[PDB]
């Protein structure tokens, strides 16, 4: 499964690419946002497999939705 999480110091947005929604992030497992789960504005939550809680980039990992 594909997933983009874009990035900014402040912006935090999800790109789920098997649905081609890209929705802000509300609510993160940590106040970064990698470390278990994350819940978009949308109400979809998606997993992060935790690594560099705060990406300084938009980057590519699998979809795992809760």
């Amino acid at each position: 499964m594909k997933v983009m999480i874009r990035k900014t110091a402040t912006g935090h947005s999800a790109y789920v690419a098997k649905k081609d929604l890209e929705e802000l992030i509300v609510e993160m497992e940590n106040p970064a946002l990698w470390g278990g789960k994350v819940t978009l504005a949308n109400g979809w939550q998606l997993e992060l497999p935790a690594m560099a809680a705060d990406t300084p980039l938009p980057i590519t990992v699998e979809a795992r939705k809760l």
